[PDB]
Formats: structure tokens, C-alpha cells, sequence
């Protein structure tokens, strides 16, 4: 027994064809089965033909004959159909409202999640459908991983380099850090974990969580977890207050955090507040400073990634009593300078998926662009807070959507929070970029920030751009532009200072060919988000949707504190680069 995701109408029916098996009310369960291919229906039992060796599952072709269900061919003489009269048969057959349109829930229930429009709907549908869609997407996502073949150690060529044999009659996953494997050791009568791993083309390079002497027979699968059901909404009901509520401001604050005193007061005067923090504007400085502004407040710092949480912990280590902080870790190496798993500690740093059930004076959810509506719902379920601050930048990168191929996901569709910031604007905005040369702040202020992002630093005069299409080669899942790496080799021989630069591209395979030919450290834009470097060399590689994504580009070029070279494929963003142009050797 449960709740009709459309009506809430109390009901004993779940769709057996929906991977999430939602509860549907007689009305909604009927409207769902007759308007889609979904015809298997689950109650306290499954509406299937309880006849010996009959394959009728379709609820529309079944009849209750006694207390046992039958199809047309096997039914007793006295039987009523299970699915007739605009209602399918179960408990609470008198309480049932329905809907004027079921169209949205059917699309959510049946879509394969390869179309942008599926994520658009999943973020514009009603709130109860946002949860249903978030479960349905995550389950489809965790299931699709199984469709990938096992990879098995055939030969250990060296250390940090392997030879994989792949399971036949299944595809192979892309070999980039968006796909994290788990190895296994062959035992008597089962298998034990041997740390998580990532792979890249040779043979294959592997960068594993723990070190080992792993040998032939050891195999690797993308570990897929059980998706729980969602209960809490993605945003609580908003409340605007006339005073600061349940928080006691400090009388004496430091000139380090004085630029955020107004914003900290705003945080105390609504239920939840959004903070758009562009690159190097001080998101973690803001987040930690909130604590010194509300000294007595209990604050739970949360984010999706361990990395994001650890950065909050690093910044905390510089400003808050260590004794009053705790890092929550479930039984991957993360921050280990606070007492571990101390829920009742005043300052709790913890990833979303590890959050305990607890209350807090304030909740800070950082790197919000990366959150999915799944995470939003989970936080609201685990954490009851007086205030919720959502810090990120809808102009930066979202969580990768492995299943998406048709259309681009716009920042208004990343999650409920990014939706507010791109529709009604953010509550709070960090308007000064302390990190980047002015050429780069001017470029992205125009590109994605409506000219409201100001440069602290002056022009570096070390920001360069070249228009070179070069020659694009494709491997199994990635792109390579060798002449663009050529041009960078030639730039480095004329400008050897730039050999302290990080290499950035939108493709791990470009990065691999760059590492070998140049010896610069490499990042993908996506792995580069949240990091800074004095000098950045960026090769666009292609003109794709992927390599022209304005949010990727915003992250690529805001990594530089001092100078950047951008080798561009796209005439569009090349022209939007307020950089010294350079001709081709
Ligand atoms: C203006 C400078 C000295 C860079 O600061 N010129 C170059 O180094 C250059 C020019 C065109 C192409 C390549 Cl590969 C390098
Ligand atoms: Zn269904
Ligand atoms: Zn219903
Ligand atoms: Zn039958």
C-alpha cells in the first residue's frame, strides 16, 4: 500500500513495468496502463494469470475469479475484469482523484533518457514527478552500467599499465575518469573488492584508489548501487522573514569576511538562499565565514564530491576550532584532520550520500551545479535545518548525464536550485574574481555573467588565442587534434617559461597525446573545475557541442591565475576571447 505519485490518493497498486514500481491509484494506474505499453500491475500481489503455465501478464486481459486472477481463456464463470470502468482493481477503490493529464508521468515512466527534453520535463514537471523522475533516471543510469562487459586482466605488461580482455556480446564503456571501475580477485567460491580504478588507452593505463600487485584473472566492473526511493522535495517551501531567525550574529567580525556581512544577514532572513559564486570569487571563504558570523550556530557542510567536502574542510582548518569540526565518512581517501563520524559535533563536513539523519541551525550545500534533483531530495530528507544555503555557479559544469546524446542540457535544467538562479536570479552574487587576469574575467563576464563579474587583478598581457582547426582524429570514444598539440609544442620552444603550464582539453585522449608530446600535467575541463593554475594551455580539439559548451569554456579559461594560451577550433568562441590574437607558424 502507498501513494499515487500523481494524486497522492492512497492505493494498493504499483506498475510492474515501471523500473521504480511507483504506487498508482485505480484512476492513475488505469490512465497509465491504457495510454502506454506498461501492462503488468502489482498490488499486495501481481495481477498475472494464476493459471498453470499461462503467460498473460497484461492487466487489461485479466479477471479476478475467486481471490485468484485469470486471463479470458482460464477464468472461472463468476469473475469481474481487473481493469475496466476507468479504474484498475485494488484497495481504496473509493478514494481516487486522478488527473486532467497523465501525459508527463507516462513520458517520465517510458523515456530512455537520451533526449535533453526528458531532463527538461524532469525539472519542469510537478514536484512529486521531479522525485519519481530522479529515481527513474538514477535506476536507468545504474542499470545501463550492467549492460557493459566485464574487463579481465589478461597480462600485466608493467606497473600502472595493463592488457584487458573484454566479455563478448556486450559493449565496452568509454575509458575516461567519468567511468570509475572496481577490481575483484578470483577466490575459492566467490569474489572480494580490491579498490576502485580508472583506465585510459595505452594495453591500458590504470590510476587505482589503492596500490597492489594485481595479476591475470582480476576483472573490473563499474560498481552500481541500489537507488533508494525519494520522499523529501528538491527544495523546501520558501519563507522570507522580517528579522534574522534562530541565528545570533557576532558583534566583532574580521575585515576578511566583512564584504559578506549583508549576504550572511540575508541567509538568516529566508529559509533557503542561493549563492552564485563565479570562478575565484570566494565560495568556501563565504561558506566558512558564515560560521564566524553565526558563532553559536550548528552548521552541516555538504556537497556531492569528497573533493568538494575536503576543500570546505581545508578552509575550515584555517578559521574554526578543529575540536568543534567532524568529517563524516561511511565504512576512498578524504580529509583526516577532524575526529571522524561525530554527528553531534558543531561543524559537520559530509558528502550527500553519507549524511546522517540530523538537524542543524544552517546547511551549506556547495558545488550546486554538480547536484542532481536526487541529491537535493536526499539532503532535505536527512537534514532538517532553520536555513539552507546553496552555493555554486550554474555557469559551471553539471553532473555528467551518461545517457544523454540528443540535445544539450541548459543550466536552468541541471537541478531545482540552478532552475531558480537562471529564472528568478540568485539571492546572492560574488561579483569580484580574485583569481584571473582581466582579459579572462572580461571574456566570461560577457559570456555567461551579464557583465556583473569584475576583475580584481589587472590585465596580465599573457592571455593568447590562436585560430587553428588542425586535423581531428577519433578513437573509440574521444577526439585527438595533433596539429593543435604541434602548435603548442612550437609555442613552448619560443616561450619556455610556459613549461610550468597545465594542459587542458575537453577530451582525455587529446590530454593523453599532449602528456606524451609536451610533458605538461593534463586535466579535462571537467576534472579541472575547482582547481587553479598560474598558466593554462587549452586546445579545443574539435568544434562539437561538447567542446563549444559555453559552461565548459567558462571553466576551461578561468583556471589561469596569470596567463592562458587557447588554441581554438570554433570561430564563435575564438571571437568572444578578449585575448591577444597570434598567427600560425
Ligand atoms: C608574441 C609571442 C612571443 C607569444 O607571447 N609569440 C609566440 O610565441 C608565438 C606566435 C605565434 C605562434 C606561436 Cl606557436 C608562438
Ligand atoms: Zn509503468
Ligand atoms: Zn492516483
Ligand atoms: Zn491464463
Amino acid at each position: 500500500v502507498g501513494a499515487c505519485v500523481l494524486c497522492n490518493s492512497q492505493t494498493s497498486l504499483r506498475c510492474g513495468a515501471c523500473i521504480r514500481r511507483p504506487f498508482l491509484c485505480c484512476k492513475c494506474c488505469y490512465d497509465h496502463v491504457i495510454s502506454t505499453s506498461h501492462k503488468l500491475v502489482l498490488s499486495v500481489n501481481p495481477y498475472v494469470c494464476n493459471a498453470p503455465g499461462c503467460d498473460v501478464t497484461d492487466v487489461t486481459q485479466l479477471y479476478l475469479g475467486g481471490m485468484s486472477y485469470y486471463c479470458k481463456s482460464h477464468k472461472p464463470p463468476i469473475s469481474f475484469p481487473l481493469c475496466a470502468n476507468g479504474q484498475v482493481f485494488g484497495l481504496y477503490k473509493n478514494t481516487c482523484v486522478g488527473s486532467d493529464n497523465v501525459t508527463d508521468f507516462n513520458a517520465i515512466a517510458t523515456c530512455d533518457w537520451t533526449n535533453a527534453g526528458d531532463y527538461i520535463l524532469a525539472n519542469t514537471c510537478t514536484e512529486r514527478l521531479k522525485l519519481f523522475a530522479a529515481e527513474t533516471l538514477k535506476a536507468t543510469e545504474e542499470t545501463f552500467k550492467l549492460s557493459y562487459g566485464i574487463a579481465t586482466v589478461r597480462e600485466v605488461l608493467s606497473d600502472r599499465e595493463l592488457h584487458l580482455s573484454w566479455e563478448v556480446g556486450k559493449p565496452r564503456p568509454p575509458l575516461n575518469r567519468n567511468y570509475v571501475f572496481t577490481g575483484y580477485r578470483v577466490t575459492k567460491n566467490s569474489k572480494v573488492q580490491i579498490g576502485e580504478y580508472t583506465f585510459e588507452k595505452g594495453a591500458v593505463v590504470y590510476r587505482g584508489t589503492t596500490t597492489y600487485k594485481l595479476n591475470v584473472g582480476d576483472y573490473f566492473v563499474l560498481t552500481s548501487h541500489t537507488v533508494m526511493p525519494l520522499s523529501a522535495p528538491t527544495l523546501v517551501p520558501q519563507e522570507h522573514y522580517v528579522r534574522i531567525t534562530g541565528l545570533y550574529p557576532t558583534l566583532n567580525i574580521s575585515d576578511e569576511f566583512s564584504s559578506n556581512v549583508a549576504n550572511y544577514q540575508k541567509v538568516g532572513m529566508q529559509k533557503y538562499s542561493t549563492l552564485q559564486g563565479p570562478p575565484g570569487t570566494g565560495k568556501s571563504h563565504f561558506a566558512i565565514g558564515l560560521a564566524l558570523y553565526y558563532p553559536s550556530a550548528r552548521i552541516v557542510y555538504t556537497a556531492c564530491s569528497h573533493a568538494a567536502v575536503d576543500a570546505l574542510c581545508e578552509k575550515a582548518l584555517k578559521y574554526l576550532p578543529i575540536d568543534k569540526c567532524s568529517r563524516i565518512i561511511p565504512a576512498v581517501e578524504c580529509f583526516d584532520k577532524f575526529k571522524v563520524n561525530s554527528t553531534l559535533e558543531q561543524y559537520v563536513f559530509c558528502t550527500v550520500n553519507a549524511l546522517p539523519e540530523t538537524t542543524a541551525d544552517i546547511v551549506v550545500f556547495d558545488e550546486i551545479s554538480m547536484a542532481t534533483n536526487y541529491d537535493l531530495s536526499v539532503v532535505n530528507a536527512r537534514l532538517r535545518a532553520k536555513h539552507y544555503v546553496y552555493i555554486g555557479d550554474p555557469a559551471q559544469l553539471p553532473a555528467p548525464r551518461t545517457l544523454l546524446t540528443k540535445g544539450t542540457l541548459e543550466p536552468e535544467y541541471f537541478n531545482s536550485v540552478c532552475r531558480l538562479m537562471k529564472t528568478i536570479g540568485p539571492d546572492m552574487f560574488l561579483g569580484t574574481c580574485r583569481r584571473c587576469p582581466a582579459e579572462i574575467v572580461d571574456t566570461v563576464s560577457a559570456l555567461v555573467y551579464d557583465n556583473k563579474l569584475k576583475a580584481h587583478k589587472d590585465k596580465s598581457a599573457q592571455c593568447f588565442k590562436m585560430f587553428y582547426k588542425g586535423v581531428i582524429t577519433h578513437d573509440v570514444s574521444s577526439a585527438i587534434n595533433r596539429p593543435q598539440i604541434g602548435v603548442v609544442r612550437e609555442f613552448l620552444t619560443r616561450n619556455p617559461a610556459w613549461r610550468k603550464a597545465v594542459f587542458i582539453s575537453p577530451y582525455n585522449s587529446q590530454n593523453a597525446v599532449a602528456s606524451k608530446i609536451l610533458g605538461l600535467p593534463t586535466q579535462t575541463v571537467d576534472s579541472s573545475q575547482g582547481s587553479e593554475y598560474d598558466y593554462v594551455i587549452f586546445t579545443q580539439t574539435t568544434e562539437t557541442a561538447h567542446s563549444c559548451n559555453v559552461n565548459r569554456f567558462n571553466v576551461a579559461i578561468t583556471r589561469a591565475k596569470v596567463g592562458i594560451l587557447c588554441i581554438m577550433s570554433d570561430r564563435d568562441l575564438y571571437d568572444k576571447l578578449q585575448f591577444t590574437s597570434l598567427e600560425i607558424p
